């Protein structure tokens, strides 16, 4: 009755460790992914401090390796101070994270020239994400062909942005990109549900269309992660909401249940969860790693999924089809309906195992 | 000064046995692949007996547990006579291979109506690998859309296939495709060189414009895999010569050696023999398990290379910069530097691996 799954991988996670532990921390994060089917995270630089030099990434290496219950890595994070500054951590990393759009944070990048800066310094053979909403995807397109490399696409959210990665991919651009549940499962149809504060999220929900233009363009989509963004329920009713969606728990059921409608196949779920990500990012296998499923349990997204610290969902009353049962992390027992059984430090950074790090010419 | 490399995979081997072991049998073979930095190969099915049916795979994985020196999986061949027949034991090959093309075995297929039954009956979520040459790639993909699954094109060798294949992705189709080192090294222009008999292979050497529209269309290209086709000196130059390479100890080193002079990356030789490979066939991973090279060393390829039965090679001649010094194979020194250190029988059938399994809807 059970399907067995490889270790699912969420390349895009926001574990808010160091400095935003009210709203999620290592352990609850990755309690959160086990029970979302997920067994490796890499987690986004934009905490407090953010992860953009090396005693910081250093410090939530440690705090990881304390409190992750599922294995992981750690972006580092551009700043516009950083360029040329982070070769010798660069290979312990992820990748390097640019955010492109509006943000406030020491991530903000004032001009297309620092974005340039950090692709022709960043080590060229290790991965390099960015935050870019729509004409941005084609302008980080153009700074990424200008220093003749690589560049994966985060939370393509609009029939804008797929259609023009799908024309750089017909002319041979070496861009990839993911996708996030939110953006295939929610719409401006869910606004007047949720609200203008819950329903804040960056990159927004899109209309119809654009949802639809993403189901049509799978081919294109190569990667499917959660954008995993928790706030509490307070801060996103509040003045000032924070844009951002928890999604580890509820990933994976809402793409079983597109998968039980024949919207995808189960191939296609397992190249973008686990695969993909795998060959994109160079993340190693995980030993005696599975996920047991049970795909004919019908239930409906309840006010608040049992782990993450948001204690929200916007998925709230959405039917699935599909629910995972057991988890196997490195040869223990990780996760079994309902209960975590791993304790906060059992996950490792896998960019410290021999298979974890980046192949690079000498 | 050595690079660490993952465990390369080849999907496409020919390694004779049962029935031809006086052009390789499973232990040379797997010698020549581990020399090769090779450590798990897919074996095609048309052997003496063909691997047509239960009774014939089941000798030939026994003579590949026997004999294998690295990890394999054996591909079943369609014939006319098997369709909606393999269904037990579907899940236990690497997959379905179509011989579309001329061929007098019993894998001969007179009709597109027997490819649509074997496109009906295969399980759905198993590989399907097709040799199809020019107008044969446009008909397999049009049977594969008529009856709604993947296929996968082995050896892509023309400028016109390739281009094909680019449009059927730009398409958003679901087609993957693989090239020989033969159709990026060789040419019309070597044909003098090694005259009619040694120069048969199927598909045949490129003009220089194929070759370089398959550079030029890399992107394209999902896979590198051998199509390692030992026959014997005397049966190249003889009457009737049969079509085919040894390619397995080639394939890397000329690979390094474009890697060297900038023509694709090391990531891209590593999407090509490892990661794409991987998730197109759903090969497991292969615990410690590595490839040790030497990037600096320059030589030339001699009139054989050690370890296959073939005892020639077309590359005779070409100087290449790039050579395999040492293979660790779940644990064990498989190759060091020349010699092969691990016996016939280490290697193991993949698809038995728990890991191994194909995963499937109840
Ligand atoms: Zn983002
Ligand atoms: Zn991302
Ligand atoms: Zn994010
Ligand atoms: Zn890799
Ligand atoms: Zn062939
Ligand atoms: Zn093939
Ligand atoms: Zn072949
Ligand atoms: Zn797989």
């Amino acid at each position: 009755k059970l399907v067995r799954l490889p270790g699912l991988i969420d390349v895009h996670v926001h574990l808010r460790e160091p400095g935003g532990t009210h709203k999620e921390d290592f352990a609850s994060g990755t309690a959160a992914a086990l029970a979302g089917g997920i067994t490796m995270v890499c987690a986004m630089p934009n905490t407090r401090p953010p992860i953009i030099d090396a005693p910081a990434l250093a410090l939530a290496q440690k705090l990881a390796e304390a409190g992750a219950r599922c294995d992981f890595a750690l972006f580092l994070g551009a700043s516009s101070e950083n360029a040329g500054t982070l070769g010798t951590v660069a290979g312990s990393a992820a990748g390097l994270k640019l955010y492109l759009n509006e943000t406030y944070s020491e991530l903000r990048l004032d001009s297309v020239v620092q974005w340039m800066e950090h692709f022709e310094t960043w080590p060229s053979h290790l991965p390099i994400v960015a935050h870019a909403e729509q004409q941005t995807v084609a302008a980080v397109l153009m700074v990424a062909q200008l220093t003749q490399r690589s560049v994966h696409i985060c939370h393509v959210a609009r029939k804008e942005e797929i259609l023009l990665i799908k024309a750089a991919k017909a002319r041979g651009l070496p861009v990839t990109c993911e996708v996030a549940p939110h953006h295939l499962f929610l719409s401006h149809d869910d606004l007047e549900r949720l609200g203008p504060g819950k329903g804040e999220v960056r990159p927004e929900l899109g209309s119809r269309q654009d949802v639809e233009a993403l189901w049509e363009n799978m081919a294109v989509i190569d990667c499917f992660a959660s954008d995993h963004a928790p706030h509490t329920l307070e801060e996103k009713c509040g003045s000032r909401p924070p844009p951002g969606f928890p999604g580890l728990e509820t990933m994976l059921p809402l793409l079983l249940t597109a998968v039980s409608e024949g919207r995808l196949s189960l191939d296609d779920l397992l190249q973008r969860l686990h695969h993909n990500p795998r060959r994109i990012f160079h993340l190693p296998p995980q030993e005696d790693t599975y996920v047991e499923v049970d795909l004919e349990h019908e239930w409906t997204i309840p006010s608040h999924m049992p782990f993450s610290k948001a204690h929200w969902t916007p998925f709230e009353g959405q039917k699935v089809k599909g629910t995972v049962r057991r988890v196997v992390l490195r040869g223990e027992v990780a996760y079994i309906d309902g209960q975590v059984l791993v304790p906060p430090g059992y996950g490792q950074d896998v960019r410290k195992w021999p298979q974890g790090a980046v192949p690079q010419l000498p």
